């Protein structure tokens, strides 16, 4: 079979819980993270495998509720921000698109999948500390960077 599709299409959701008012005027926003069920036990947001016929954000949305139980209706996908991570995992480059999302519930339900055994809620520093992977450290980095350029929507 003469393959023609280069790399694998993926889509994740960079979730962030926005608190009411600021505390120490430093932090305020958090990020949802899902620890891998094996390997290096790295922490990454709900990423899915978007199909050519499937939508980009949807794959990231479904993956959210699939690997976190939270759907677009339970969060808030911020528009204007879009970045994808390209890298060959086992032996195939996966393109992971990331969208900023804010869960309406602070204690929102967290329904993970087989691909995730645990999750966490941390800011940029921590989300970056766990997501040792530079690519992710950036996704979460730009997230807070962009959101800080908006207002609330
Ligand atoms: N940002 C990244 N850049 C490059 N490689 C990464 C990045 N994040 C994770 N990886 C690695 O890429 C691989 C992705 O795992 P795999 O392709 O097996 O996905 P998966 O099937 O979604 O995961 P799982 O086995 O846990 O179900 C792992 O070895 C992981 O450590």
């Amino acid at each position: 079979g003469p393959l023609g599709s280069m790399a694998l299409r993926a889509c994740g959701l960079i979730i962030f819980r926005r608190c009411l008012i600021p505390k120490v005027d430093n932090n305020a926003i958090e990020f949802l993270l899902l620890q891998a069920s094996d390997g290096i036990h790295h922490w990454t947001p709900p990423k899915g495998h978007v199909e050519p016929g499937e939508d980009d954000l949807e794959t990231a949305l479904r993956a959210t509720q699939e690997e976190a139980g939270i759907e677009a209706g339970q969060l808030t996908i911020i528009e204007g921000f879009k970045r994808e991570l390209n890298y060959v995992a086992r032996n195939k480059p996966k393109t992971v698109i990331y969208w900023l999302a804010e869960v309406k519930d602070y204690d929102v339900e967290i329904r993970l999948s087989h691909e995730h055994q645990a999750y966490r809620w941390l800011g940029l520093e921590e989300a970056c500390q766990l997501a040792q992977f530079k690519e992710m450290k950036a996704a979460l980095q730009e997230g807070h960077q962009f959101l800080c350029s908006i207002e609330a929507l």
